[PDB]
């Protein structure tokens, strides 16, 4: 009841909005939101609430179970910073990062044999993260690990940290 406590969408208000009409919705400072898309420049955010669904500002709200909290996700790291991170390391090394603008579009970049590979993270109409059209993940972690295990669309395989 609720979102689970560690989801990755669970978000919180840092500050009160108060909705114009609808397709607004309004949230006050300590209240949970699930965040389920952002718009064109990641400046607007669906949330969903106890309340109902609608359009916030994402700078009034703030990751509660931020992802970059894994050391293979990244953050906002454009394509040509991303290939400064993966200048050394062995195959199948990487990184998942965000785009600087919509934090939806993420791609993932591989080191393998002394270049980098670079490849978008596909959102599918459900909602399912997939790289390869047939494997289809409800979750990155689930990515990831799908794709250390099998290359199956990538170069080669990621490479999982050791812990």
């Amino acid at each position: 009841m609720g979102p689970s406590e560690n989801d990755p969408n669970l978000f919180v208000a840092l500050y009160d909005f108060v909705a114009s009409g609808d397709n607004t919705l309004s949230i006050t400072k300590g209240e949970k939101l699930r965040v389920l898309g952002y718009n064109h420049n990641g400046e607007w955010c669906e949330a969903q609430t106890k309340n109902g669904q609608g359009w916030v500002p994402s700078n009034y709200i703030t990751p509660v179970n931020s992802l970059e909290k894994h050391s293979w996700y990244h953050g906002p790291v454009s394509r040509n910073a991303a290939e400064y991170l993966l200048s050394s390391g062995i195959n199948g090394s990487f990184l998942v990062r965000e785009s600087e603008s919509s934090p939806g579009q993420r791609s993932i970049s591989l080191r393998y044999e002394g270049r980098v590979y670079h490849y978008r993270i596909n959102t599918a109409s459900d909602g399912k993260l997939y790289v390869s059209s047939e494997s289809r993940f409800n979750t990155l972690a689930e990515l990831v690990h799908h794709h250390s295990t099998v290359a199956d669309g990538l170069i080669t395989t990621l490479h999982y940290p050791a812990p």
